[PDB]
């Protein structure tokens, strides 16, 4: 029910097939983190239960200045869709340790790397 923040991040690994690369609007509550296009909530890429979404840092990754960690269902082989983890990146590493805080909130804690 309480919004915990709202906040834009930069889904890095979202297939060919999907435009690519693209930055979306994330709401995080404690029963569901959703994400939109923008902040017009106009849109609805999709709504995802915080059940089983755990958080790893993502080992090194892409060749890039973006820091990464991601959700993936503990629980089975594609966390959405086709897709097996959900990248999360941000531009500076102070980013990621506030959204970090957010996630442990809801109930998504880190560890399983």
């Amino acid at each position: 029910i309480l919004v915990i923040r709202k906040g834009w991040l930069t889904i890095n690994n979202i297939g060919i097939m999907k435009g690519g690369s693209k930055e979306y609007w994330f709401v995080l509550t404690a029963e569901n983190l959703s994400w939109y296009k923008d902040d017009e909530e106009k849109e609805k890429k999709y709504m995802l239960s915080v059940d089983n979404l755990k958080l790893r840092d993502v080992e090194k990754g892409f060749m890039s200045s973006k820091h990464i960690f991601a959700l993936f269902n503990t629980e089975q082989r594609n966390v959405y869709k086709d897709y097996r983890q959900l990248e999360l990146a941000c531009e500076t590493q102070e980013e990621v340790d506030s959204w970090k805080a957010s996630f442990l909130r809801a109930g998504v804690y880190p560890e399983r790397v």
